[PDB]
Parts: structure tokens; sequence; C-alpha cells
């Protein structure tokens, strides 16, 4: 016979509904289950049917590995996907959430805080294409990206992954869908999953919703919020995203009114799918559907029921993938889920397979190894790294001589701080580990490093990372960069109460700015407590998390460019203002969202 499904030239929509009409119950439960590489073998592939792989942070075939490692452990899954009796091909994803960051040598940009600083959508979506290449670079399809969480309050360890506390700057940052996918057609209809082909990724818009507006910022926590309050904050970018074609939505973890989003059907069925009109893929969270229940896991029956109910196609297990598919099986066949439910989630999850060509081009491209750590978009992270960063105080007072831009010529200078040489703490989260981690952990340049490859020859350019004041004092020193701030994190382990930065930080600051003037770099993933290193400090810049490229940082300081990045968040004076965003009643902020200082270059 003809095989439809198996023709390239035929509308995704009669390849899909040829395909449907194959399928046994365990080919489409198969489709709807996504495993962790660590659980995958070519035989659990092959047998379970298995419709998607994925790396959790840190999930990754050895340290150090090439993207043609990559390419070949992707290639590996695929070709046991592929010798099933139908060869669908699995789609793998990855949190590529500023470059492909779990990747070694990777271009690691900055964090969505940062880039909401930047105002610019352009540059954003110029990070999207970049990262497709990347991630292309690696053999992987489907990048769990961006993040269109409004944070609503800087104690939440995923504040930095929020563009902004404001929903116009995160709107305006959906950018990062037609990057990463390719632009979406003239003739395109809203809600409909695009990418444009073998050198794009499926895009992912999360997480669904209002993961920014928890209680306290506690991760995973309850939103409590009116449905017009749900409406005009927390979902405006999901309408952006389906206008742009994004190919998945995932779920989030959190609850609203004390509703888990994983088991809400209203917003899941009712809103997402039958309003916003969605026709690709809703995708849980890792153990998402588990945390339906409390303690999580311990009613994994109902979590299936509930979730897949509540109208999600794809189940992120990762690795119990055999009592998922089991559940749900019993469940299929006693009636309690209808076929209708598993023929929609499996004709979503094909509907973006063939949209993106996955039919066509399941295997890695190894020309697109190079792709990975490209020069070109190294540059482009040096260019949002530079943009990102926001002057806070330029100054002790009104008539003093502004202390940047700093001059590439003086006889000696000092860096200092536990952030001016550490590439993983300059990076922040999800950035090799998924914690992110410390010290030299991929290709980069700290900003020691660009503050040497920066100055004049004849510049001597000390190091010390916590220097005392008569050190500082005794040195001949003409300025000092100092460079502090958090340490990386990411989800609950960055959730925060204080937000004042560890120790030795602020000490180091004081140390050094005491004897001779200082430009104070900040790494943090938000707003942190701030008028003790203001305080202390000739100048001041909130540099985010900037990512591998720190010449970006120096590219400012030295007046290569002006300094143009603004607050996309609000500055707090103390934490016990939270929340607190602009518009609200009792608004009081040390910087209004907004605030930046300019320079011009020299
Ligand atoms: C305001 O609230 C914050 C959030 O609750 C507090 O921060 C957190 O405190 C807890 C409890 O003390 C920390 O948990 C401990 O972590 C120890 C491991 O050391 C850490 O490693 C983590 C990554 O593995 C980092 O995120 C931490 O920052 C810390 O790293 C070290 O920190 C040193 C101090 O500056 C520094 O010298 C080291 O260089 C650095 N090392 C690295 C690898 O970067 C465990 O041994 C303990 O058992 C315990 O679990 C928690 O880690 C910490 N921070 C985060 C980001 O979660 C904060 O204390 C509080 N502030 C005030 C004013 O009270
Ligand atoms: C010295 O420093 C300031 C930087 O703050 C420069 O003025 C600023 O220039 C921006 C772009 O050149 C202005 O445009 C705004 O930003 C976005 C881009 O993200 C634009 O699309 C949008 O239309 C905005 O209006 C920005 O408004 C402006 N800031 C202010 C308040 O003056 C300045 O540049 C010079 O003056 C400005 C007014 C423009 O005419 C520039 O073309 C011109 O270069 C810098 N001075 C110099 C000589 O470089
Ligand atoms: C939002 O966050 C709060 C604070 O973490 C959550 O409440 C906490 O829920 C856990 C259960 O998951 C409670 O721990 C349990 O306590 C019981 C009672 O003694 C014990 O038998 C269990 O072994 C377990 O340790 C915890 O007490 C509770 N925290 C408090 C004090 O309120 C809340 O559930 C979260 N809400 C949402 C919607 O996620
Ligand atoms: C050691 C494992 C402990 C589990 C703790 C919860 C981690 C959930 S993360 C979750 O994972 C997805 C894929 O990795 C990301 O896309 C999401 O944005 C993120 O919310």
């Amino acid at each position: 016979d003809y095989v439809l499904y198996k023709d390239a030239t035929k509308p995704v929509e009669d390849r899909v509904a040829d395909l449907l009409g194959r399928m046994t119950l365990a080919e489409k439960i198969g489709q709807m289950t996504q495993i962790e590489r660590l659980v995958a073998t070519p035989d659990v592939l092959r047998d379970n049917f298995i419709g998607s792989l994925l790396s959790g942070g840190g999930s990754v075939p050895r340290k150090g590995a090439t993207a043609k490692e990559w390419q070949d452990m992707v290639d590996g899954f695929q070709k046991a996907c592929m010798s099933t009796r139908l060869g669908i091909p699995m789609i793998y994803g990855i949190d590529a959430v500023h470059g492909q960051n779990n990747v070694y040598g990777a271009t690691i940009f900055p964090h969505n805080v940062g880039l909401g600083a930047t105002r610019d959508p352009y540059l954003v979506k110029r990070i999207g294409e970049a990262t497709a290449l990347e991630v292309r670079a690696t053999g992987i399809q489907y990048a769990f990206a961006p993040c269109i969480a409004v944070c609503r309050d800087p104690r939440w360890g995923r504040c930095y992954e929020s563009y902004s506390e404001d929903r116009r700057i995160v709107q305006s940052m959906t950018e990062l869908i037609p990057g990463l996918q390719g632009d979406v057609p003239k003739d395109f209809t809203s809600g409909m999953p695009f990418v444009a082909g073998k050198n794009k990724v499926a895009a992912c818009a999360k997480h669904f919703v209002g993961d920014g507006g928890t209680v306290d910022g506690i991760n995973e926590n309850n939103t409590i919020i009116n449905r017009e309050g749900l409406m005009n904050i927390h979902m405006p970018a999901y309408k952006n995203a389906m206008d742009k074609g994004v190919s998945t939505v995932m779920i989030s973890y959190s609850s609203w009114n004390g509703v888990k989003m994983h088991a809400n059907q209203d917003l899941v069925t009712g809103y997402l799918k039958d309003t916003l009109k969605f026709k690709g893929f809703v995708i849980s969270d890792w153990e998402g559907i588990d945390r339906i229940t409390t303690p999580a896991g311990s009613d994994y029956s109902y979590s299936v029921k509930a979730s897949i109910l509540a109208g999600l196609d794809m189940i992120m297990v990762p690795n119990k993938y055999q009592q998922f598919i089991s559940i749900l099986t019993g469940h299929v066949n006693g009636g309690v889920i209808p076929m209708s439910r598993i023929d929609d989630a499996v004709t979503r999850i094909l509907r973006v397979k063939f949209t993106m060509g996955l039919f066509e081009n399941p295997y890695a491209d190894p020309a697109m190894a190079e792709q990975l750590g490209k020069q070109e978009h190294r540059d482009l992270a040096r260019e949002a790294a530079r943009k990102s960063l926001v002057l806070l105080k330029n100054g002790k007072t009104s008539t003093d001589a502004p202390l940047l831009p700093l001059p590439k010529k003086a006889p000696k200078i000092l860096v200092a701080g536990s952030h001016a040489d550490n590439l993983g703490y300059q990076c922040g989260g999800w950035t090799i580990e998924w914690q992110g981690d410390t010290g030299r952990t991929t290709v980069g340049t700290t900003i020691l490093e660009a503050v040497k490859a920066a100055v004049d020859p004849s510049t001597v350019v000390v190091f010390a990372e916590n220097p005392d004041a008569e050190f500082v004092k005794s040195g001949g020193f003409s300025y000092a960069i100092v460079a502090v701030g958090e340490h990386p994190y990411t989800e609950t382990k960055g959730d925060n109460l204080n937000l004042t930065i560890p120790e030795p930080g602020l000490s180091t600051v004081q140390a050094v700015c005491g004897g001779v003037r200082c430009a104070t770099v900040l790494i943090s993933g938000r707003p942190v407590v701030v008028q003790p290193l203001l305080a202390a400090s000739d100048a001041l810049v909130a540099a985010w998390l900037p990512g591998s490229e720190g010449q970006g940082v120096t590219d400012a300081l030295f007046g290569d460019f002006g300094f143009t990045g603004r607050l996309p968040r609000t500055w707090f004076k103390s934490v016990d203002q939270l929340p607190m965003n602009v518009g609200d009643a009792h608004y009081d902020p040390l910087f209004r969202l907004g605030y930046g200082l300019t320079t011009n270059a020299t």
C-alpha cells in the first residue's frame, strides 16, 4: 500500500490523521511518554514506542563531551525509535535557556533578567537564532524556552529566568520564539505550532501559568490572585507566544488559588486549548504530575488521571516510564480516560513532529557541530551582556568626577572580589550543572581576563580575591574593579527571604573602596540588599548573570560603549517591603523600574 504519513509532500494534518489511524494504544501512549536519557536504552525506546527523550540539568553523555558526542548520543536513541513498526522519530528536549547551557563550550548568554534590562527584543530574537544553531550543533531538536514567567517577587529562586516584573517587557521578549523556531508565514493562524526546518528547534512557552506570582516567591507554590489579575499580568505573553507559533507549552508546578496547574482542566483545556486555540502539544514539568498530590507521588494513579483529563499531552515522567505507561494503559482500558483524549494528545505531538520536519530529518547534521561556541555567537553574547548592565551609581556626590568610563592606561590597577575571576559565578544557574557551579566550568572570559584583554600593555593589573584595607592603601593603584554577588542557584535552591549577598562581598568592597576609588560590579539573579554596597562604592553596576562573555562588562567599564541598561525590575529598600511592584499602592523603591544611569563611549 501507499503510506500517506511517510509522504513528505502531503499536508501535515493529512499525515497526522493517516499515522494516528494506524496506531495501537501502546504506540499512542508511547508518544505521550518523555523519558530521561539516563533511563533510556535501545530496547526500552523500541519496546515502549517512546515519543521523546530529554536531558535534565547536567544530564550529559560525558563531562566535556564534544558536539559530535552529543549528536552520536541523540542519533543512537533515534535509531532505536526509527526501528519501531511505525518508525516515529523521537523528539529530544533540553533546557537551553541562555544558550545550549548544559554543553561544554556552548556560548552562555545573559540570563533573562539581564535580557529584560536591554529592552531590545531584536537582540533577544538573535540570541534565539544563535541558540537554535548551538542546540542543533548537538543534535537536539527542542529547547525548553522561553520562560515567560512574570516574576512579581524577587525572593523567588527563578526570578532571573523572568525578563521582567512588567508583563509588557515579558511580552516584547517573546521574540525569542521566532528566533529559536524561525519566523511564521504571513498567513499564519495564531496557536498553530511552527518550526522552519532542520536548522531551527521547537520552543516551549513556560511555565503555564502564574509561576511568577507565588506567595512570598516560594517556588512551585500557590499563586493567590483573581482571574482579572491572572489575565492581565501572568497570561498576556502566552497570547504573544500563540501569535508567534510556539510549538509547545510546559505546565507549571505552581497552583492558582489552590488548584494545581497540572490538574487544572479549566485553564489547560478551557483556556489554553479551547480559547487561545493552541494546536501544539502541552507538556508536564519534571515529575509535575507526581507533585499534584501531597506527598508527591503518593497517588500516581490519580496523578495520571488528573493530568491527562486536565488536557496535558506529553508527560515528562522522566524516570519511571513503566509505571506511567502501565497506569495510563489501565485507565484507558477501564474507560476512565476516553480514547478521544489519547487521540487528541497524540494528534498534537505528531502535529509538532511533522510540522518541524522531524520525519524528514530525524538524524543530526554533522556539519552543524562547529556552530557550538561559534565566535559570532560569542560576539552576540558579549553585546547582550554589555547591553544588560545597569549603572546604578557613577560618583559619590553630584560634584565628583564620574568614575566610569575608566581609562585603559594607568600605571597599576586592582581587580578584586569573589566574582572577578569566576566563570561559573558569572553564568549562574543552568550552566553545565543544573545548579550552576563554581570556577572554570566551560569556555569563557572572566571579568579579570576581560580586564587584562582590554587595558593598555603598560597597565599593570593586580588580582587579589579578598585583599585587606592595608594591601589596597599600600598598593599604588589608580582604581579598582571589585566584583561580588550571589552564588549560582536554580529553582527552590534559589528561594531566599533575606536577599543579602554572601560574605565576603560587602567587606571586600568596603576594604577596597576605602583605599582607592572603585567600580563595584554586582553579579546577581535579582535585586539584593544594596545600600551598604552603594555607600562604599564610587560607581556600582548591576551586571545580573552576564554569561560566558565577560568582556561585555569591560566594554562598558572602559567606555568602548556607553551604559544603556535600565532596570527591568523594581529595586527594593528592604525585603519586608515585598512583594512590591510598579503600580502598587505603597510603592517605595530604592530604584524604580526603568532606572539606569548612562555613559557615553570614549
Ligand atoms: C539568607 O537566606 C539564604 C537562602 O536560604 C541563605 O543562603 C543559603 O544558606 C544555606 C544554609 O546555610 C546554604 O546551605 C548550605 O550549603 C552548604 C554548601 O555551601 C554552599 O554551596 C552552594 C552550592 O553547592 C552555594 O550556593 C552556597 O552559596 C555555598 O557555597 C559556598 O559559600 C561560601 C560562603 O560565601 C563560599 O566561601 C564558597 O566559596 C562557596 N562555594 C561554592 C561551591 O560556591 C552545605 O555544606 C550545607 O550543608 C548547607 O546545605 C545555602 O547553600 C545558601 N545559599 C544558597 C544559594 O542556597 C543565607 O545564608 C541567608 N543570609 C543571611 C543574612 O542569613
Ligand atoms: C550619550 O548617551 C545617551 C545614552 O543614554 C544617548 O542618548 C540616547 O540614545 C538612544 C539611541 O541612540 C535613544 O533612543 C532610545 O532607545 C531606543 C533603542 O533601544 C530607541 O529605539 C528609542 O527610539 C529611544 O528613544 C535615547 O532616547 C537617548 N537617551 C536620551 C534620553 O538622550 C546619546 O546619543 C545621542 O543623543 C540621542 C538623543 C540620539 O539623538 C542619539 O542618536 C545620539 O547619538 C549619547 N551621545 C552620543 C553623542 O553618543
Ligand atoms: C506552599 O509552601 C508551604 C510551605 O512550604 C507548603 O506547606 C508545607 O507543606 C508540607 C507538605 O508538603 C508540610 O510538610 C509536612 O508537614 C506534615 C505535618 O506535620 C508532616 O506530617 C509531613 O511529614 C511534612 O513534613 C509543611 O508543614 C507545610 N509548611 C507549613 C508550615 O505551612 C504548602 O503546601 C505550599 N503550597 C502549595 C500550593 O504548593
Ligand atoms: C534532582 C531532581 C530534583 C527535581 C526538582 C524539580 C526540578 C524541576 S525542574 C524542571 O525541569 C524542566 C526540564 O528539565 C525545566 O524545563 C523546568 O523549567 C523546570 O521547572
